[PDB]
């Protein structure tokens, strides 16, 4: 039982996953980030899926990360579907 994948539905198309990953890593060590991108435009779909190195960070991360990002743009963070 090692599956604590997180969903962020607040990806700005103005930035790349490298930017968001760094924001996600603010809560803990990132183990993997899947930015769902539109291969036609090379832009983000507006959401991504990630997971920390530690499974316990997940619950702690969502708690603060849900609604955290500079400006009007924000991250909708929750357990991934």
């Amino acid at each position: 039982a090692m599956g604590n994948k997180i969903y962020v539905g607040g990806l700005p198309t103005c930035l790349n996953q490298d930017q968001v990953k760094e924001l996600l890593q603010s809560f803990g060590e990132l183990k993997g980030l899947n930015l769902v991108m539109d291969t036609n435009t090379n832009l983000n779909k507006g959401f991504a899926f990630f997971e920390y190195c530690d499974p316990s960070v997940t619950d702690h991360a969502i708690a603060g990360l849900h609604g955290m990002l500079l400006g009007d743009r924000r991250l909708v963070v929750q357990r991934s579907i």
